[PDB]
């Protein structure tokens, strides 16, 4: 897509040499901001091959609350392994924040269903927030947010919405990242009548790692193509009863699939 | 200053009409982000006449955790006074989520602290953060945090920190807010034996009120000056022992001051 590539170009003129979590090296830069008109397309990559059949069930997963990996394990959605324990648990991670936030006095917030009332009662607010950051439970996670907070906003019929992420692989995580909020957009403006906006991401530490050079420069040279199309081929009575088979993506034509090892 | 003047002409250019908490007009634009080199001076607006005393002392007032007005009274500070109670408390607002967020178990958070430790002991951390967006403590809070939540960067011996702020009043506002931030990366340089770097604002719901549209087109018509330089007089042993006459600004040569009025 034209604004993926040149965050990839700017990566490499102007960022700077250091390491990761002690392993690997990079080149990073500090603060960065795109936009993506959902008008004009669903922005999923073109210039390497990718899938959402991960992309959907984790999210259907997020939704639901639970972090026990039992139904991406159903599905065979591989994603979480690397981290989940003997159980299958993870945490209380992303899910746990989304649907019941732990109170100092007893109570479970459930930030979806009050997300869903204010779009719908009072459009204008200007906290229309969703935060997974609570810091009195990050060492019980057995991984800290990475997509930590996200805000909501109406004008003229239309629903956007801003990302902050705090850490960012350019190559093997950002294509990704943005289809899975690109979709939520539909899904939360279908069950509010309204029609999708813009879809805003910002970033923090955003990087490079040193063995995927090779396949950057690769990217850089193949010629972006026509966005594809989402369709929704069903109208479920709530954001809670969304199933696999209701997507369904059109006019998808990237170019060949690229690998990415990773350093142990 | 150069870059506060394009926001301005930017919100007049594609601002979209709407209100507010129900009350006056406004147009405003979703999504917005600007880059400050501190090295190329203090970034304190000259295209209109501002005062740093409140700004200083309610800084001194955040980092020490207290949330009662009283300091700010002694001081002949009444910024805050609008939404105190008759005790002269607001809440768990700021000062309190820095130094104490309370936890789902019996303790208390002191973020700042947790802060300088990492700077200093593992500066390529990429979850150097402070929030003050509680989610189980808002309704108890009179006012929900704008400015809340930012992360900390270090790169070739310069400290860097951005900002999410999620309203954003551009005229009466905009100013207070970032000389308030960019002095507190300076504290924090100095505490931690570092060169300061960029201060990243990003911004969400940013607007500007009709009853300011005369005060803006005047400020968009005068030129902006050199930016003045902050002098830091003192090195207290630690960042919790600044005291007010520590600070002094030179260079500052502004055009005139302009009123604000708001409706109630």
């Amino acid at each position: 897509m034209k604004q993926y590539l040149e965050l990839m170009q700017k990566v490499l003129d102007e960022g700077t040499q250091k390491n990761d979590r002690t392993g690997t090296g990079t080149l990073s830069i500090f603060g960065h901001q795109m936009r993506f008109n959902l008008q004009d397309g669903f922005p999923l990559v073109t210039t390497k091959r990718c899938h959402l059949r991960s992309i959907i069930h984790e999210l259907l997963w997020f939704l639901q609350g639970d972090t026990n990996i039992a139904y991406l394990h159903e599905n065979n959605v591989t994603i979480w392994d690397e981290w989940a324990d003997e159980n299958g648990d993870l945490g209380p991670v992303y899910g746990k924040q989304w649907r019941a936030w732990p109170t100092p006095d007893g109570r479970h917030i459930d930030q979806i269903t009050t997300v869903l009332n204010q779009l719908k009662n009072d459009p204008d607010s200007r906290r229309i927030i969703v935060s997974a950051w609570n810091v009195g439970e990050l060492d019980k996670m057995a991984l800290a947010p990475c997509h930590a907070f996200f805000q909501f906003y109406v004008a003229d019929g239309k629903l956007s919405c801003q990302l902050y992420q705090r850490c960012c692989d350019v190559f093997l995580g950002l294509p990704f990242n943005i289809a899975s909020y690109a979709l939520l957009v539909h899904m939360m403006a279908q069950q509010c009548d309204l029609e999708v906006g813009d879809f805003v991401w910002t970033g923090g530490d955003t990087h490079l790692y040193s063995n995927h050079m090779d396949q950057t420069h690769l990217q850089l040279s193949r010629e972006p193509r026509p966005l594809p199309k989402l369709i929704i081929k069903r109208k479920p009575e709530s954001i809670f009863d969304y199933r696999f088979e209701d997507f369904e993506i059109e006019g998808y034509d990237p170019h060949p699939g690229i690998k990415a090892p990773v350093a142990i």
